[PDB]
Order: structure tokens, then sequence, then C-alpha cells
């Protein structure tokens, strides 16, 4: 509970350097919870601690992003990209900045994360040694305060699934991404300051909710290995998923890469670090209006109404594959100037069905897909 | 007094690196006139030193921008551009390479250029150790050879507003672009071998021209922090401003950047590191010819004829606006293939008036507006 | 002999890192056959050799292209393009990735190569230590099987036209290709288990073929200084050429580059490494089919049905020039999705003539080109 590690960076005093920076090593069978870019970042580098929840019928959703990256520097703080849906439909969003970025491990090996304001406001986690418990705390004036916890309760333990190499950390050479919590029940209760027409609002998940713990970080920077992402986590009947899939830039000579997981009651049964043409592989199809009737489409150029998520497995035929349509909308920003090409990024509460071969479980998610102007 | 710092870099000889490099650091309250990168040129640095001028009627042009840059390196050489317009409206304009670009400091402070080929041709430059004066020597046979003279006379020295952080010296993050000298009487005396169709021409301008210098550097290259950009070094009335402003492209999330600093008869009033965002702010704004009728516009895709530069003082309502109109056309060139999205450089002798509010000065600037096909 | 360098890569254990790299310097006067990014590539650099035949008649053509990729490596692994096209138009083309790839230099100067995949499958190339002889083996089950043989018998030995400088090993700075052997005599004897309706076949080439090694690397990502690029080694005659001509993306201001290299019965007569407009330069102009009656033009949006390849003397005012037109289609691929602008890439069997003023010599060269959607 004595800090035996300690990365505090400062956006407003001269931490960002104009070249790459390598970041520390990845460490396996570790959560690598603790900044990779301890004392400096370059304005490649970017890591990622996101905390998102939903209700178990996906009437209500609240997430957090985390970022250390140099996006902020002209607003002076890094990135907290906080989002909320209430049963009604309205949405709350907003990137919140924050000056400083501290990060500890402490002698008891939990984690401590701090986004702090030079006004006094912050957002705060700490993560079980294990990797069991995650608890955050907002106190950001006139935005947003509360808490949110995620807890995993399954049989085997986050260790026992943690990436164990570096294929199995990554996303693509050099890009790291993780889901280190597994499965995780949660609880949300926060007060936001003005939604909708100026009016104060609280929201609730009770202990009983669902959503996913995110670790991610890398020297490249996003336009040089994607333009176009995918990401959910969602319960469907007795299976837990979590997969981010990004669509290649021509940088990469546009190649598909994926980060996805499996549990079937609590169990890991797929682990994909890979696309099909290691462990398993993910298929992610678009789905458009004129081939299914039911999913919202975003509200830039791209109008896909859900995807197709396949899991295959690596020795036989037997795999798991899920509908997934697009149900209510969350956040909705561009990511260029507006027309018949303009891209954006759009949140969404999905629902999703099925499982392996005949199955029709139901369930839902919580997500996000976006695209940049990258060729 | 003898060189106590050197930087001599040939083409022949390994001067250019295929890995990035880090400059070497900023120097506050100094011009920083010495090369960032002195040993090697990085894979995608670049190294400017520009003297621009023009006559107090707007008659007359001559600029001169000097590089250490990868890209001309990669078309023959240290390069220059070099531009010229006579009062009937020609123009000579010549991207000239040169094997050799040495930068010396010397030991009573001054700082001397000279960018030089196999043929003994060269332009070099000599600048005071108070950076209160500036003076170029050209000599490229069978294409201009004569002298330019920039002098700072204010009561105030170049010094006393030099940057004195990273922040004032920034554009944006590692990208540096200063004005060290600030307002300057100019004048040039050149012949040119041949202009039009045949024939030599003397160009001059008495030490009562107007303009001004840029001292810039980056290891990041253009590309990455811009697809568009407006620079102008102008006289209006008793004001004297200089002003790059870039529109981001995809790589740095299409952020808009700015470096303005406008003088009152030799005082700085107002210095912006920023854009506004609905130091100063700047806001500037392209006017359309379907809004204002007086004005030329350039011959790519982008039709404005235009802009409207305002400062805006912290604190204040009342700050600066100034209404720049294209007068005369000086270099065109395209930056892309043709056609109904081709984009190009455009130089310009645009005509300025405005002030503070009950202001109505008129004057002319020497500038260029740019596109590149990067989204 | 015993190996005295050794340079072994494993996709299976940290062969990447995610910054850059400088590889090891240019050695002048040797073929560079090590590899450059000897302990781990970066996710920038690329290295190639490549071994390319043909026969004399043009009917039947072998090529294998190895690499050490980032793109491969993300892709699968260290790769090899295998290009094979039998009398009857019959095409077999597959991309292949291998785990292990392994390059020695041994005590007697001889080069050793090996792309080892998990199965025990390999192909493998041996150099000479005076670079007159190279041999490859391929063991690819279910793939290919089968050797190629190149041979220089010229009186001139490859050493004496090595480049000397850094320049003279470029097509622009960073970038390096070279063409180690010059002039060879090719073999092959190979076995496909499964080409066109399912079905194995033999391909021969008796030690009277032509074709031509190529030998580059780079830390520079080909998008990052090309989007179109045509390669072809060829016999017209008593001339022997091999060219690179790349056309620049935006981040190299679309500028063209060209390595290049012309023998007359095996004597270096012309070796340009600039494009018109030190030694020599060459032009290359697309020919379109409203020009031209004979030629295919490729699948995609570069409509050409040849190309003009001139070789200048600096020195003088003649030079040769090459009417190369598309004979026979060899592999076909897309590098963009399909549409009006869809972008591909194209080998080919062309047929060349021309020569000196007064020369009407007539052959045969094996090429492609390539488009990749950068603007």
């Amino acid at each position: 509970s004595e800090p035996t590690s300690s990365s505090s960076l400062d956006i407003t005093s001269n931490c960002i350097i104009e070249t790459p920076l390598q970041p520390s090593d990845f460490l396996p069978k570790s959560a690598n919870l603790f900044p990779k870019f301890p004392e400096r970042i370059s304005v490649d580098s970017w890591e990622l601690w996101e905390f998102d929840t939903f209700d178990t019928n996906g009437s209500v959703a609240f997430g957090c992003s985390l970022y250390r990256d140099a996006r902020g520097v002209e607003q002076g703080g890094f990135h907290a990209e906080v989002n909320a849906l209430w049963p009604d439909g309205t949405h709350w969003g907003e990137t919140l900045y924050f000056a400083v970025s501290e990060v500890v491990e402490n002698s008891d090996g939990t984690t401590g994360g701090k986004w702090l304001s030079k006004d006094g406001g912050s957002i705060t986690f700490h993560i079980a040694s294990d990797y069991t418990a995650a608890a955050l705390d907002f106190n950001v004036p006139g935005k947003v305060s509360g808490t949110m916890e995620l807890r995993n309760h399954a049989n085997v333990s986050p260790t026992s699934n943690l990436p164990a190499s570096d294929a199995e950390a990554q996303l693509c050479p050099g890009v790291y991404y993780t889901f280190p919590m597994g499965p995780v029940a949660t609880s949300v209760t926060a007060t936001f300051s003005s939604v909708g027409a100026n009016g104060e609002s609280r929201e609730l998940f009770i202990s009983s909710g669902y959503g996913g713990m995110v670790r991610g970080w890398s020297a490249r920077p996003w336009p040089t290995f994607m333009n176009d992402a995918y990401y959910v986590v969602a319960q469907v009947g007795p299976y837990m998923l979590q997969i981010l899939r990004t669509l290649g830039s021509v940088f990469v000579q546009h190649k598909p890469f994926a980060v996805a997981r499996l549990y079937l009651d609590g169990s890991l049964v797929s682990a994909a670090n890979t696309v099909v043409g290691k462990g398993d592989a993910v298929r992610l199809t678009k789905v458009q209006p004129d081939e299914k009737s039911q999913g919202l489409s975003g509200k830039f150029r791209d109008g896909n109404v859900g995807y197709v998520l396949e899991f295959a497995k690596k020795d036989s035929e037997h795999g798991w594959t899920f509908q997934i349509s697009h149900k209510r909308a969350v956040w909705s920003e561009p990511t260029s100037a507006p027309g018949p090409d303009g891209t954006g990024k759009s949140g969404w509460i999905e629902a999703i069905s099925g499982g392996a071969k005949g199955e029709n479980y139901e369930g839902h998610g919580f997500g996000g897909q976006l695209q940049i102007p990258v060729p």
C-alpha cells in the first residue's frame, strides 16, 4: 500500500518528445498495468486503461477510457472519455482533460491511477493485486461524480488466462491490447451535473451489471496500422465475449487484426489473436441494412447495421458465431469534415445472439466503432 | 572573428540518415539560428532560414527560403526557393539546389550561412549577434546575383521579444516556427539573367521596404501535421504582422495551429501561438468570391480570394482585425495531379487593411498558401 | 565452410521492434548479401533477396522473391513470392510464409540463406563468394520443389561493377536497390503439386535461360516513397538491362526515382541512379493503347500497354531507347478495394526491342508493375 513504482506525467510541463520512444518490455503473465512509457511520451505513443459497464438488459451504460497520449496537449490535459446512457435514450458524453496522470504500483501489488486537473477534479482507479477487482472514483466538478466497480468471480483466476507471450498480448507487432480481468460483474453509482436540458441526473448499475476492462499500449500511432475499428464486450447467455478488430490503413497494406476472447460459464474456451485468412482465429463481417432488418446505422459513411462475429477453433469445425445488431446509439462524433465520405465514431448498446452451431442465446453488449480518413 | 561552432553538410558524403533524429534542444531567448540537426539530417527533418522582402507599394517583391530538408536532398541538394515580382507583373521563380550547406556561429556571436554548389555558385547570409541585421549575397551563375538586407530599427531589441519557452516558439509539439528579427526595413539590389521571354532585369528595393525573416525546424515532416497552410508577412500602417497558420492533416486529428506576431511601430502588441477555438489567439477565416468581389483566387482547388485575420487579446473584447485580399499572383505550382480536386501552392502580393476598432490602415503583404493531397 | 556471420530470425521470438532501427552501413564494392538488420527487424524495415528466370523465347518464367519484411511478419512470417508461367498461359503463384529466416556468410565468402517453416519445408539459396553463381533449392510440401540456378559468365567480374558509393547503390536516400550478379544465364527444374484444375506440373528452363538477381533493403517503408513501381530484367540482342523505377507518393512530393543498369555483351555501358530531368539517367514513359496497338493492359486502373525506356548518357546525346510491350500476363492481384480507381499488381513476360540509333534488337523480359492506393 506504500508505492514501489511510480509514474507521474504532467502534459503541461514538457513530457512530450517528437521522435519515437520504445516502451518498457511486455511482462509475461502480468497485467502490465504500470505505464510502459513511464517518464515521457512521444507524439506517437499511447496507453489506455478502460473500464466499461452496462446493465443486463442494455437499458443503461457507463464507460470510462483513461488515456496517456499527446492528443490533448492543446486542451491542457490527458484524455478521459466518459459516456453514459439512460433507459430513456438520454446520452451524456465528454472528453475530459486532466493535466496530470499518475500511476503507481504499491508494495502489496495493487495498482493505483489518478487523472488530476489543476482545479482539483480527478478520476482515480484502484486494481487488486490479482486483478479480480477494480474500483473507480469520479470527482469532476460540474461534470460527473460517483463510483464504478468491476469484479471477477470466476473459478479460474485472472492470472491463469493472462498472455504468456507478446504474441498473445498483441493486436499486431508492437500494438498491445489485453483484457486482463476477463468476465466481470459491475456496479455504478454516479451523478451528472447537466444532462439533456441543463438538469442534474443520477445513474445506477447494481452488482449484477456486465462490462469489461481494457489495458492497451503502443509506440505506433493508430493511423499507421488502422483506419477502421470495432470494439465490443458482451454477455450472451453463458458466453462472455470481448474483441477489438481493426481494419488496416494502407501503411499495413489494409491487413485486418483482432484480439478476441470468449468465455463459457466463466472458463476461457477461445483466445484469438489472428483473423481467419497461435490459438484460435476470428472473422468479423459487417452487416448492411439490405441484408438484415433489425439494427441501427451510425451517422457517418459506414452504414453497417451490425456484424457477424465468428470464433473458429484451430483443430476442428466446432466454433461459435454471434449476430450483433446495433440496438441503441450511445456517442456519435465526426473524425473528418462533413460530407458523403465523412467518417466518425459511434458508440452502441448491441443486441447479440448466437453461440455454438445451432445455438440462439440472446444478450447485450457495449462497444463502438470508429473510422478515421487514413488511406 | 573565426567560427566557434560549425555545421557543414555535403550531399556526396552521408549527410542524411534513414531513421529519426531528435534535434538539439530549443534555446530560450535565442534566435536558435545554428542548425538543430548539425551533423546529419534525418529521414524527415527540415530546417528553414527565410528572408522575404517587398516594397511599400507592393509593386516589387523578392524572397529567399533556404532549406536543409530531406525532401530537397532526395530531389538534388540543399535547396533554396527564390521568387521575384516586378511592377509589370512578371514573375521569376526557381528552386535552386546546392551540394553543400554550411552554417557557422562565430566568436562575435554572428551567424553565417552558405549554400554552395560544385560550380562555385552560392547564396550566403550573415546575421548580427543581436539579430538586428541580416545580409544575403546571391551569386548563382546564369540565374541571379545581388544582395538583400533586413535591418531592425526598433527601440525594443529583438532579444526582448524572443520566445522564452517551447510554447512560444512552437506551432505544435516538436514543430518550431519563429520570427526572431521582428519588424525589419528591407532593401534589395539584384540582377536576374533571364526574365519573361528573354532578358536581363534588375530589381531594387530602397532600404524603406518591408518584409520579414523566418527561422523554423522540426523532426516531423509537414504532411504529418498539416495539409493546408497560409503564411504572410505584411505592413499595414504602423502595424507589422507575421503569421503561419496550418490546418491539420488526419495525422494530427485535423487540429489547426498558428504562430502569429503583431507589432505596432516596433513593439510587440500581440503574440499568438494558438488558434481561436469557438499569449493571445488568432482567427484566420478564408474569404470566398461569392462573399467579396475584390481579390484573385489561386489556380487549384482552393478558391478563396483572401482571408480575415483577427488577433484576439486575452481577456479583452477589443483586438485587431485585418482584411486580406489576394492582389497579385507571384508563384503557382501544382502539388498533385491536375483535376477537380487538384492541389497546389500559390504566392501572393496581398492587399491588407484594418487594425483596431476605428482604424482603417492600408498596406501590403508577401505570402503564400499551400495544400497537399493528404486527408 | 563454417559460418563466420549468422543472422537467424524466428517469428516466435522477438524478431520485430515497434520503433525505427538503423541498418548496418552500406559496404562499398560488396554485394551486401548479409542482412542489414541482422538482430531484428523494425516495424518499417524490409530486406529483399530476389531471383528471377525466364526462357529465351519468353514462353516460361519462374521467379522467387525472398523477404524479411515487417508487413510479411504482420501477415504470417518471413515471406516468399513464388510465380511460374507455362507455355500454355497457365500461371501458378503464391505468397509463402516461413517461421524462420536464416542468412549466414561462410569463411570462404559464400552466402547461404534459409527460409524455413514448422513442417520442415524450406527455400534455400547459396551464392558464390565472387557473386558469379547462385543456386536455390525449393522443398515446400504440397506447393513447389526443385532448383533454380543463376550464373554470370561475363569476362568483367561482378565485383568490378558493384556500387562504390551509397549513391550508386540507392534508389533514393535510405533505399538501397542493387543488381549484384549482373547478366546471368539461368536454369530451372521444378515440380508444382497443383496448377490450374488441381493438377501437378513440372517446369524446365535449360542452362540457356535469362533472368536476374535483386538485393535491396531499407528502413523506409514503400508507401512513404512510392505509389507506383515498374521493375524488369531483360535480354535484347546483346543487351542485358535491369531497372526499378518508382513514382513518388505524396510523402516524397511525388518525386520519381530509378535504379537501372545496361550491359552490352557482359560489360556495363550505362549505370543510372537518376531519372531524366554521378552516371547516366533513365526516362521511363508509359505507353497507352490509343498510342500503340500491340500489348496487354493490366486488370486495374493503370491501363498502360507498355513503356518506353531510354538510357541517356550525361556526356553525349545518343543513348539507347527500348520499346517494352506487355506480351503475357503472369500474376495479377488487387492492392485496394475494387472500383474505378482500384489498384493492383501485374506481372509480365515483356516483348522488348530497340537499342542505340540504327539498332533493332528484339528480346524478352520478366517483370511487373504495381500501384498502391497512397496519394
